[PDB]
């Protein structure tokens, strides 16, 4: 509970004032915990944030599980997951805190350790889509891990570096990418 | 050097840390100057940054022009451009500071007359490659603009969101991307 509260309040603070401006001091006092209890559950701001991040990935996955019901075939899952990545991320309040966090502990394989099991999870969604695509004969992929990392990162890029363009155009471009790319597997 | 000597410090600081962790003061301090020398061609912080981006972009485009000769067919110009994007020391090492820069300075109306100029040079390489390929018959592209923007960002995605792993796994992934993308076009 005190741990659940630290997480809840911290998430709001990072959302309101970003990663850098938020202090464990603010988190401790507003969550009504202490520096000791905080230190025992998370050790560091970095770690607390990674934990919030894991919780968010779980939420995403549950969202994805209910959402893909709208996409029968794996080909459709791929179109929908990318469109979903773009539209949701546009109004995801933690995106700014995340950007800050990455640039922060990038030259530290420490606060970039669990950062792996995390990104790996993002990519798994693609892995499932492509593995099943293979079994369902929708396509034939040499090695899924490679194609999954590529799809995962090409999509982050279209989502991230487009920010400067009408949302309707963005979706149209992403769908075009989904189309061209799936066409490079046949 | 007055003007052309600050940008060098600011670049280092912008790349080393973020667009936020680098402040007007830290520059001048490690640059030894007046916190006002910025106005002739350096209006606001965003302008100093927006300028550094141009220098670096052009530096990258310069190199590209000199190395794209190892590529015979345009189909090859596409792979080489993407492979080189992973290895350059120009502009791409700044994509990070650029991301966090859009999570702030993107409301004013300079980020549409100054910032739009730079994005053109960013998708131009792909425009030339995709047009000359059309003219040459290597493929038939519906709208070179869509495919160009889609490609530039995808690639930037693979370069920027994997900047923490074996550079060879990198090259591998990028080449597999180029293969699939082009196989999706033609
Ligand atoms: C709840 C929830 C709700 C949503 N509506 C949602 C929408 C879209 C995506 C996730 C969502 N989730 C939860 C999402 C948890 C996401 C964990 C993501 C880890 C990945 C980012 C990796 N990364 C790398 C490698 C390298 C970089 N240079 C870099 C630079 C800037 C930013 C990121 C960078």
């Amino acid at each position: 509970n005190l741990k659940d509260k630290i997480l809840g309040v911290a998430k709001e603070l990072f959302i309101k004032n970003g990663y850098n401006a938020t202090t464990t001091g603010e988190i401790v006092k507003l969550s009504e915990s202490s520096k000791g209890n905080l230190y025992y559950h998370f050790k560091t701001k970095e770690n607390l944030f990674l934990e919030i991040l894991n919780i968010q990935e779980s939420k995403w996955q549950e969202q994805w599980k209910k959402e893909q019901i709208k996409a029968k075939t794996n080909r459709e899952k791929f179109y929908l997951y990318n469109e979903l990545s773009l539209t949701t991320e546009y109004y995801y309040p933690l995106q700014n805190a995340i950007i800050e966090f990455y640039t922060e502990y990038y030259k530290t394989n420490s606060i970039n350790e669990k950062m792996n099991k995390l990104e790996n999870k993002y990519i798994d969604a693609y892995h499932v889509i492509f593995k099943e695509g293979n079994l369902n004969g929708e396509w034939s992929i040499n090695d899924v891990n490679a194609v999954s990392k590529i799809a995962a990162n090409a999509v982050n890029g279209i989502v991230t570096f487009t920010h400067e363009q009408n949302i309707n155009e963005r979706i149209k471009l992403m769908n075009k990418f989904s189309q061209i790319f799936l066409n490079g597997l046949s």
